[PDB]
């Protein structure tokens, strides 16, 4: 008999962040039996990573989902009798699965533990979901030292916290290929590829107008850049973007990129302007400095590490900081050299070691991630 | 148009501690509409206090079954009654579920008796995990004591959300104690210092009980002005060694366990207590009665910290010696009797209602905390 590890998730983002961990668990058949339970059509990502769910609950109101996840999971847990349920992040499923496991005295491991706004109403219900999971979790896999210190602020036992980095950083192995080809990359071939995204609804109109004027000026000023802008579908973005950026030789407006396309652009790209939490988390793995089109951010670790800079939404600031990053090779090499404080691409390895250690199979505590 | 407060309780003890708070809520009809929701897996308690449940889920059982049933039951009740705040008590599963049901409808949560911690999810199970889960859903924490509030601050709860109110257990004596009260055993004890002893914990049932019974016997032989009342655990593993070792002594009356209302009515007549009851330890010091605790430790420091309780263990000599001391020298009796019950002053319900009124902006000034 083995450590029976059941991973439970049920949305597209959760699936991608859990896939590399599941693949890591399957590398230890000596010590671990890897069970996968989906709550939920997440089989699209599961076909990429070639993950076969052993259970598929179907939950096609917050109270209704809660009841239905609890009902579905009870028989799954008393049949499989896992030693540890692993949940990810801050979905309703993360909390409900931890709670189903708590009610059968099954150990809980929380992947991406410790993220806090300390505001119940923002985000809702994710802040409450991650605080509830926080009280049910036996093992906290904190991506960062800031995450781990959130957990210490709540009086969690130090020995229960493992800073592992984020598994987001483990997916590039499965996703990035050399074979990879795109018309947009061919169009950008000889130039510094500048990747920009603005999907935040609250920046439509005046803020977008300001960003676009700064970007146009930058396109005009630099003859050795090619700006790729995967534009938000909304007419409230498409129109102003086409109107103000649509007929420039060094700006390609395109349809939003798939995750796999996005990951494959990263090796080719020089600078990012985004308001995406995802690009801010991933891009530094490839040396890409990120200028963040926001007044603030929820996560401090990127700022403090210098992988990201807040640049806001006003024209002068966006232009100036974009200019500075594209000429001043000192600031670029600085942001580019700083290592992704969000992970190594070895988080799944550390989480599996932490599970093995907690069950007495590994006598040594793995080295954290700093 | 008022602050609609729905109070939720599930078990006999939960109902008794919530009863005084409901009766206090009913005293503010200008500001508060009081609603009562029962979620039981009780009709005596609810009659003693004259409380009419407005709602009632007749719950049929794993923790998961209860969990699904309470959630299913409460969604209709909260959708209809549309309360502004849900009040929940202690560390029951139902307290958490009711808090969770409320959270999903963005309904405010008030937690009565918040902040009790062992920081061990395995003792008690599932109560420690239940009160931590409730702790993350509560908007208002009604901490019985400063120690309880300190636990909540250790968990990074915001200071303005914590109110130290005292415990509503000290609010129930007004409703249960009558001057008109009579009892055979009270008459038997008349003219004497009544020593009330209980021994309920299964952990001590054997040679610890024999050690205690021996100490009690030597105290019964020694003291002429003493009457020992022992409402014995009805289990033959206790009732037999008790009736064997103490049942002959004319200064000891072994009787059946007391109703809560009877126990409360003994308190004004009792000089001294020996117990392992967490209940007597919370209650008796409201009547200035010193308690010798028949345990090596207790979960809860506030009693020991105040001089209301002394840990005395189960070893014959120390039970004897500490019992003898409390019966012999005032100055020791006096230190313990005079110290204010750190668990409450009978006004907790009043402080909880003020906290609620203040949180809804009806009372502009933050009310003053218990001691």
């Amino acid at each position: 008999s083995k450590v029976k590890v059941m991973t439970v998730f049920g949305v597209r983002p959760e699936a991608i962040k859990m896939a590399p961990l599941i693949l890591e668990l399957q590398k230890h058949p000596e010590h671990i039996e890897s069970i996968v339970c989906v709550t939920a059509m997440l089989d699209q990502v599961l076909d990429v990573f070639n993950i076969k769910p052993d259970y598929d609950l179907d939950i096609m109101t917050l109270n209704d989902i809660s009841v239905r996840v609890l009902q579905g999971l009870e028989p799954v847990l008393q049949e499989a009798k896992p030693d540890i349920v692993l949940v990810h992040g801050d979905t309703l499923t993360t909390f409900l699965a931890s709670y189903a496991a708590f009610m059968q005295q099954i150990k809980v491991g929380h992947v991406e533990a410790g993220l806090r706004t300390w505001n119940k109403l923002s985000p809702f219900p994710e802040e409450m979901n991650r605080q509830l999971t926080g009280v049910l979790a036996d093992l906290h896999f904190a991506p960062t030292d800031w995450s781990a210190s959130n957990l210490r602020k709540e009086n969690k036992q130090d020995a229960s916290i493992f800073v592992t980095g984020n598994t987001v950083t483990d997916v590039f192995q499965y996703t990035v290929r050399s074979d990879y080809k795109h018309e947009v990359l061919d169009w950008a071939q000889g130039k510094r590829l500048v990747l920009m995204t603005a999907h935040r609804r609250e920046s439509q109109g005046e803020p977008h107008r300001n960003i676009f004027r700064a970007v146009r000026r930058i396109a005009d000023e630099f003859e050795d850049i090619a700006i790729v802008y995967p534009v938000h579908p909304s007419p409230a973005v498409r129109e102003p973007a086409h109107e103000m950026l649509g007929d420039h030789p060094r700006i390609k407006l395109i349809d939003p990129l798939d995750v796999v396309d996005l990951h494959n652009f990263y090796p080719h790209t020089h600078l990012i302007l985004t308001d995406s939490g995802g690009l801010q988390e991933e891009a530094p793995s490839f040396g890409i400095p990120v200028l963040v089109l926001r007044e603030t951010t929820e996560r401090p670790e990127g700022i403090d590490a210098g992988t990201l800079e807040l640049v806001g939404t006003d024209e002068e600031k966006v232009y100036a900081r974009a200019k500075a990053l594209l000429s001043d090779e000192t600031t670029y090499a600085r942001m580019s050299k700083a290592a992704n404080p969000y992970g190594d691409g070895k988080a799944s390895q550390r989480i599996v070691s932490a599970i093995l250690h907690s069950f007495g199979v590994l006598e040594e505590r793995p080295e954290p991630f700093h």
